[PDB]
This record gives structure tokens, sequence and C-alpha cells, in this order.
């Protein structure tokens, strides 16, 4: 039940979402 926010790259947009194990 861990959720962590992470901020990726994607064709140069910041795509940062969360996610939940």
């Amino acid at each position: 039940g861990f959720c962590w926010n992470v901020c990726v790259y994607r064709n140069g947009v910041r795509v940062c979402h969360r996610r939940c194990n």
C-alpha cells in the first residue's frame, strides 16, 4: 500500500503522477 508521486519526462513534457503498490 505504498503510494508515491513520480515525475517523468515524456516527449519533453513532465508527466508526474502517484502510483500505489
